[PDB]
């Protein structure tokens, strides 16, 4: 058997979990962190928001199994049992589980011992660069982990009161982007739609702090900074949109969307896809992933692993896309673990 080419037993409508695990397992800087035992010293047992280290520990133990090269498949019973204990709601939505896991891993590994209270602020007519750099510093004072290092970006939100002209600007972290789907469209069409001005309705109004009243304000999102690993959730369920979204395998250039003039390169290659077949409350999840060792694509359908061709990856079954920024790849020294390993080996 080859490390990472390891299927996962279905334990009874757990294909949503197996699909999310194959995407994270095939996120190189995340797996490397766990295979190099960098997590033990960062486990945060006392965190009121975390899972007593139990999600990080069980996930670490499963990844070590999957990348040992001893197994054609493993049964992720202990991990499924810890997920169920801390998140009883877990056929599910693969994106909700991913959302739970990115937050749970983060809080289990969070380097901040005691979170300080931050007086949240509007731009107040200040320049974007200063408000963005403030937001990011504030985020890191409460949130500092391997999950932040890999997955967290920053978006700008602009709310416009139709009474009083109040322009409310905030910078907010994200660890994934949920895109609205526009028969066939391009991923870049979906990103453009994500960053388009939309009116809020009677459902979910915005409170104007000038007017002291709820308004149907216009909300525009813009991307300030994009993470090393960008997780792109295609909003199919919100019964299910079967729209064919065409996405690139290589050289997704995001630079046209980034409003930060001093940003570095933002070219991404695909590393995994969560697929979904059938309809909302049922159907079946699988995954495509690029193995970090051989650079080839494989298809993971619970316990089964098979070679895939790049020609099969782009289908309407594509639900969550994992992209990695080229400048962060293993061998660049971008990640501290990569840099330490390179410096050790040279
Ligand atoms: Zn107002």
């Amino acid at each position: 058997e080859q490390p990472g080419l390891c299927g996962l037993s279905n334990l009874g409508n757990t294909c949503f979990m197996n699909s999310a695990i194959q995407c994270l397992s095939n996120t190189p800087p995340l797996t490397e962190y766990f295979l190099n035992d960098k997590y033990q010293e960062e486990l945060n047992f006392d965190n009121p928001l975390g899972m007593r280290g139990e999600i990080a520990k069980s996930y670490a133990e499963l990844i070590k199994q999957m990348w040992s090269g001893k197994f054609s498949y493993v049964t992720p019973r202990a991990f499924k049992t810890q997920v169920g204990r801390f998140a009883p709601q877990f056929q599910q939505d693969c994106q909700e589980l991913l959302a739970f896991l990115l937050d749970g891993l983060h809080e289990d590994l969070n380097r901040i011992r005691k979170k300080p209270y931050i007086q949240l602020k509007d731009a107040d007519g200040r320049p974007d660069k200063v408000v963005a750099e403030e937001a990011w510093e504030n985020h890191l004072k409460r949130n500092d982990s391997i999950i932040v290092d890999i997955f967290h970006g920053l978006f700008k939100s602009t709310l416009v009161c139709p009474e009083c002209a109040k322009i409310s600007v905030t910078f907010d972290p994200f660890c994934y982007l949920t895109l609205p789907l526009a028969s066939k469209v391009k991923l870049k069409d979906c990103i453009e739609l994500f960053t388009t001005k939309e009116k809020l309705g009677a459902e979910d109004p915005w409170y104007c702090p000038n007017c002291k009243e709820h308004q149907q304000a216009t909300k525009k999102l813009d991307l300030w900074s994009l993470p090393p690993v960008l997780v792109v959730h295609l909003k199919r369920f919100s019964d299910k949109l079967d729209t064919l979204v065409d996405f690139p395998i290589n050289d997704l250039d995001m630079s046209e969307f980034l409003i930060n003039p001093n940003a570095g390169p933002c070219r991404y290659n695909l590393i995994a896809v969560s697929n979904h077949y059938g309809g909302m409350g049922g159907g079946h999840y699988t995954a495509f992933a690029k193995n970090k060792d051989d650079g080839k694509w494989y298809y993971f359908d619970d316990s089964s692993v098979s070679t895939a061709s790049e020609d099969q990856i782009v289908s309407k079954a594509a639900y969550v896309l994992f992209y990695q920024r080229q400048d962060t790849f293993s061998g660049t020294g971008f990640f501290p673990l990569d840099r330490e390993t390179l410096e050790h080996h040279h």
